[PDB]
Order: structure tokens, then sequence, then C-alpha cells
């Protein structure tokens, strides 16, 4: 049936995508109800960004201040507050779209689609992954700043990631809803390293079963392994040590293709040690670890 | 700023799926304006998709034997008729989301945007391009039929593509909206061939230029080559002969990378003789051909 990296559908998103400018400083905002939520980096010029004090700078601001437009209609600000990296501009309108909505922070290792915007007006969508390190690999010009991460369950909106930032490795950095980055990143101009990174090791056990469902069984091979075994391969090639929870939330996966996880285990492990021989799995030939079990269970 | 496989907004598309059910056989609708579009083989039986006879089967229904369903709400049927592999449903009530839009059969190599949909429900959404040999690799379990491909330009929506059918290569075959299937296959089951598939060129020259800009430049060498020359080594490799036409299109990539057209064509025959020696591009292992020179322009 196919295997692909696939988002969210977007409809929801989109409809609380707005633009707030400060200023020259414009990124996208986010409109629910009648609180709009943006970065507050939209309040310092290119100067402030290398050493800004929020506090002071915000102080400067006063509701008039913040223009924010939802398409071609403006929004009246009567109210503003900082919370923590996030500001959050109290408007006159509520919106009418406003979808059923949480606020969620995610764990390292699991997925959300990504609706990159600019403007306030939606660019496209993605999936993305939140790193052990607490970074994401995706795709945001300037003026992205403000684009939302989440989730669908049904018809709630579960809202984890707003961006705020690029790392000089490439790799991007935001906040939950609340304005409390992921990871050690704050929102200031200078040199801020990441960390070494790790690979989601049950993530890349869920790909190889999506792999086998789909008939792609070159890389399953008669050995078998242990836990502690298998992590002294894991911890070698910096991937994250695999756990009986792991080991239980595979099991749909390894039901469905009747692959014990220690057999699979075996295979990823052979797959580190002797690489692939010039072959693909699923269309690639590097070890995919931004599909969680829930994300294969959703397409196999 | 990083780059990624993308897909459009899928709002517009949302509010156009709907539920046609023909017996037990169900799958998706586009719902535009009056008329209600969906493939044609919704009206056969497991036993009828062997061999059928579409205008012998269509001729025993009749209005009332079509069940379409928007959410919740039965639209009434008025009306019915096949056009090629696609049935036009009229119905009394005109969608009230109807976007603007617009019917497109896309070429081969151009790239659009699937909203997966099940029982009309949209499931996610993801980027495909049309191979050389008019084939598809994208996600669809059984119900995903109806489905359908699309490329926004501003406000319009181009629809270019409806799910129809698997290959035995586990690859996907459709329609466009006019229910001209795309490539040589037809809608009945039986066993049929795609045919040899080509490398999309332009599109990996394209994807080269976008790892440029993000400063991925170990491929580059100081070579260079002909139009010709690299052609004889296209064909080699079940390669598209590249034109002066795509040189043109590359035109804005080569600009703004300064490397010649010919230049990068020279780093693309090092690396299909020698191979990638272990390193990645982009994040990549292989070679990517499913990004266009406009999709590259857009993310860059």
């Amino acid at each position: 049936s196919g295997f692909r990296k696939m988002a969210f559908p977007s409809g929801k998103v989109e409809g609380c995508m707005v633009q707030v400018t400060c200023g020259t400083t414009t990124l996208n905002g986010l409109w629910l109800d009648d609180v709009v939520y943006c970065p507050r980096h939209v309040i310092c010029t290119s100067e402030d960004m290398l050493n800004p004090n929020y506090e002071d700078l915000l102080i400067r601001k006063s509701n008039h201040n913040f223009l924010v437009q939802a398409g071609n209609v403006q929004l009246r600000v009567i109210g503003h507050s900082m919370q923590n990296c996030v500001l959050k501009l109290k408007v006159d309108t509520a919106n009418p779209k406003t979808p059923k909505y949480k606020f969620v922070r995610i764990q390292p290792g699991q997925t959300f689609s990504v609706l990159a915007c600019y403007n306030g007006s939606p660019s496209g969508v993605y999936q993305c992954a939140m790193r052990p390190n607490f970074t994401i690999k995706g795709s945001f010009l300037n003026g992205s700043c403000g684009s939302v991460g989440f989730n669908i369950d049904y018809d709630c909106v579960s809202f984890c990631y707003m961006h705020h930032m690029e790392l000089p490795t490439g790799v991007h950095a935001g906040t939950d809803l609340e304005g409390n980055f992921y990871g050690p990143f704050v929102d200031r101009q200078t040199a801020q390293a990441a960390g070494t990174d790790t690979t989601i090791t049950v993530n890349v056990l869920a790909w190889l079963y999506a792999a086998v469902i789909n008939g792609d069984r070159w890389f399953l091979n008669r050995f078998t392994t242990t836990l502690n075994d298998f992590n002294l391969v894991a911890m070698k090639y910096n991937y994250e040590p695999l756990t009986q929870d792991h080991v239980d939330i595979l099991g749909p996966l390894s039901a469905q293709t009747g692959i014990a996880v220690l057999d699979m285990c075996a295979s990823l492990k052979e797959l580190l040690q002797n690489g692939m021989n010039g072959r693909t799995i699923l269309g690639s030939a590097l070890l995919e670890d931004e599909f969680t079990p829930f994300d294969v269970v959703r397409q196999c």
C-alpha cells in the first residue's frame, strides 16, 4: 500500500494563523479564542536580538504598538502580557474558526506536523520529530517564526510547538505554547550548542516493521539478541537504549508481522554493524527514525 | 534554513471530500459545485472488478443507488453519468465550500500534494511526483480511492489526480479529473506492468542545487561536461536526457549558487559513476528526483 511521511490535514490550523507586526519586525501569530500567541522577539530590532532584555523592551510597548491582521482585517489589541518566551495579545474579537484545542508539551522522539507560514499566510505542511536533543529538522526561512506544530486527535488540535530560531547546524528550536523552550536554548542571537543528537531507537524499529509490512525483508536474519546485548550496540552508535516499555509499544507491529522485537533488534544490530551494502529500505538508503510506532500503525 | 518535502495546505481540499457508497463498495468523492466526482469502480462488486463491463454495470444503477454523505448530511443524487473512468453524480446542493478550482492534466516529472482520505474523511497530506512511467509512490490503503492530488496557485486549486489502483510493484495509478488514466493502465483487477521507470534528471539537479544552497558541497568537483556527453551517461543510468529547456528552468538556481548547469551535470555524473561513498546529501543517501525546480525555488 506504500509508506510515506504524512502530515496531518492542516485546515483547522490554517484558520488560526495571523500576522503580527511590531515596528518593522513581522512574524506569525496563533489566534485562538480572544488571544494571539507569537514569539516575544517580535518586539526586538535587529540590534536588540544580540542581547535583549525582554522585560525592559516590552515595557516600552503598548497595546497600539502591536498590529495584528487576519487576512485583510485588522484586530484591535486590548491587552498584552509575556509568558516565558511568548507574547499573548488579547484582542477584542474571538476567532470564529477556533477549533477544539489543547496545549501539550511533547516528549522527545514524538512527531508532529508543522504548518509553515509567512506573513500569516500558510505556505506548506510537513511532519517533524522532536529530536532527543530537543531540536527539529524543518524548513524555516525568515519570517517563519510563529509557525506552529500540532497533532490532531479526532477533532481536537494539540498544539505543541512554536518556531523561534535556527541553530548553526541547520536545525531549528522553539517553544511549547506556554513559551517554554524545548531544550537548553534561549531567544538571543548568540552561538548555542544543541549537543550530541541520539537516534530514536524505537522509531527505527517501528520503521523497520513498516518495511516488512510493505514486503521489504532482505535485512531480516537468523539471529536474535537480548535487551542488554542490543543496548551495548545501541550505546556505541549513539542510539537510545531500548526498554521494555519500547518493546510493549512495538507490540501491535510485532504481532502483525510475527517478528519478535528482539529478532528485529538483531537485524538492526547487523544493519548498524555491517551497513546496508548499497540496498534501500522503503525507498531510503538510511535508517529512518522520525516515524513513531503510532505513526506506523496509522498507515499500515 | 532547511529543506523538506512539503505539501500544500489542504484546507481548501478538505471541504470538498465526501463519501460515496454503492452497495458495500465505499470510496471518496470530490464535491465541487453541484457535482460529485469519484472512481467509476464504486459500482463494482469484488467479482465485477475481475473483468468489468462498466457500461453494462452502470445501466443497472439509478440515482437512488448512490449514497453520498458529506459528514453526516445525505446529499440527494439527481443525476449520474460516466466520463471515461470517473462518475459524475449531480446533486441537489452546491458545495458551499467550493474553492476557486480548475482541472489540469499534469505532465510527467511534476509534483503535487495528495490528501489521503478514508470514508470521506481526510487522513493525511503528502507530496508526490508523477513518475515518467505515469505512476506515483504514495500511501493508499483500501478505501483510499477517490483521494485527489492537487496544486495551489494563490487561491486556486488545480486538481490533477484521482486515485484508482495499486500496481504489483507497490506503486499507484490514477486518472485526471476527466477520468483519463495517466499511463497505459485500466481499471480492472488484472496484472498490469508500468514499464521501466526513468529518473527525472532536471529534478535531481534542482535538488543538488538545493543542497548547495543549504551548505552541502562535498559532491562538487572541478570538472565540467557537455549536454551530449552527460546524456550519454544519463541514458546508461535510466536518467531522462537533459535539454536546453531544462537548463533554462534551472536558471534561477544556477544564478543563486553561481554553479553553471553543465558544471552541476559533471558532479552528478561523478555521483552516478562513483556513488556517494557512504556520505549523505540533504539527509539522504540516495539521489532525490521528486523536487521540481519550482519546488526548490519556493523553499529557498
